[PDB]
């Protein structure tokens, strides 16, 4: 199989990284774009986020076409895959952790202030900005995300029950609580990075990986976790909390005394304007 | 506002029953068409599964028009709600009951096995073939229906749950049985018809209506039920449970003994070849 001519006229097409990196004619910038196969849902629903949501740690769609697959055109991310830092037990620096979760928890606030459930999160999925261990994070691939409204519940709860099953009058009880997935997935996540090895794994150990997951027991090894600050480990206990209505949300991480790191922001708002010097037109003033 | 000219010109509007009376023009026959205002969602989901099923106890969709209004043409149904059967503590005769009730599990077998669950049963959607009080029922409004398939949970039950959520685990346990839903507005239906009462009230008592259907404790009234039968009664008692695993499913419903009745379901078999007469079409021998 070839490019779509679509996709030729506008793009040199490069390396693999499914996604391959691309040189846009015009500019000659460096793109990456993300090759689907033919799905649709997932697709549309992708590209109808990405277009709608604009955020510093979430990564940005440039083109897509629909051809005998779907290509979707992104800004490319020189750093790569969070994951290639932290494979085979790499530990990245603390203060870089938090450098980083900071950016991932308002990003996924982002999403959830706007009623979008990311419901993938994975470091395969978290994106840097340069091959600079001090950089910005973007979250990306939306395909398996939701979006919320109306819910049906609603419409129910409006008419009287006569006729209604009592599962679904539980039901109400929890209701409202889905987007706490992203905030395990943070939670796991932040495991991973401060201590360069998962909570819930079937390496040495005879419970299932689903008896660790809804036990919410996870592995702890204190040798690797003694290098690790109190703070940080207490943020995780509290994302990692089974109970999902007690689960700290992005709000709670936020706040959390772990976060409060002036240091750490200001080096933020740095890497922000360094970014968005090259895009900054003139203001009035 | 006045009716679409593409509708007028099939039909002759009469009166309301949203549902009206009209006349194809064609045939000289009616037609019921019911109103809905400008919801698509609800409206395409409907037309999708009317055009798609087709069985004695289901009402057809004869026409549809896309208008400032939505129109839909549906087979007319001389014998109107069987609400009106019941309304005001009516008491229907039980042979009658389970004649129609018997009509309603086919109905509802029939959507389950085709992967569709209507989610709003109740007697104001099942309406009578004719005046006569043996007649055939038709199940109708698939307007809240829900259609199955690939469910995304079995999606992501294929994936490692390194980074998957508790809830979302534990889910699985009781994941599929949407459909007992419709059980449960069955066995409140047949409440109904077989004691004129429903069993989930406010009627003098001091107990939430939320909690008497959690509960499944229903108002039992010996007296109107001493006129009805122990069979009939135990097959509302399989239907009102709780757990929606242990409920009830149509086929133990058809299998349960107050069903096992030849007179009944003879005058049903008689019920269908009487209206299939008009269609009959000859047959090779
Ligand atoms: N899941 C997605 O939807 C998605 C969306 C966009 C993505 N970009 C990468 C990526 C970026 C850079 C990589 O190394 C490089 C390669 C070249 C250069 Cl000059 C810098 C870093 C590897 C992967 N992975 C992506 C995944
Ligand atoms: N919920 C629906 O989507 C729906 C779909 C179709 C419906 N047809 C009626 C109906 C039928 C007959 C009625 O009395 C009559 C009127 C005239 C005659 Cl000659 C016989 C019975 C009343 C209501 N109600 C309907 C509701």
């Amino acid at each position: 199989s070839v490019y779509p001519k679509a996709l030729r006229d506008e793009y040199i097409m490069s390396k693999t990284l499914e996604v391959k990196l691309a040189f846009e004619r015009k500019t000659c910038k460096k793109v990456a774009i993300k090759i689907i196969s033919k799905p649709a849902l997932n697709v549309e629903t992708e590209i109808e986020i990405l277009k709608k949501l604009n955020h510093p740690c979430i990564i940005k769609i440039k083109n897509f076409f629909d051809a005998e697959d779907y290509y979707i055109v992104l800004e490319l991310m020189e750093g790569g895959e969070l994951f290639d830092k932290v494979v085979g037990n790499k530990r990245l620096k603390e203060a870089t952790c938090k450098l980083y979760f900071y950016q991932m928890l308002l990003a996924v606030q982002y999403l959830h202030e706007n009623g979008i459930i990311h419901r993938d999160l994975k470091p395969e999925n978290v994106l840097l900005s340069s091959q600079e261990e001090d950089c910005l994070i973007k979250i990306t691939d939306f395909g398996h995300s939701k979006i919320l409204g109306e819910t049906s519940l609603m419409r129910t709860l409006c008419g009287t029950p006569t006729y209604l099953a009592p599962e679904v009058l539980v039901s109400v009880g929890t209701a409202g609580y889905n987007r706490a997935v992203d905030c395990w997935s943070l939670g796991v996540i932040l495991f991973i990075c401060l201590s360069g090895y998962p909570p819930f794994s079937e390496h040495r150990t005879q419970v299932s990986l689903k008896d660790q997951i809804t036990s919410g027991k996870y592995n702890f090894i204190p040798e690797v976790w003694a290098e690790v600050s109190e703070k940080a480990l207490d943020l995780v206990k509290k994302l990692l909390v089974v109970d999902p209505k007690a689960r700290f949300t992005t709000e709670e991480a936020l706040r959390h005394p772990w976060l409060q790191d002036e240091d750490m922001k200001r080096k933020f708002q740095d890497l922000l304007s360094e970014e968005n010097e090259s895009t900054a037109l003139p203001q009035v003033l």
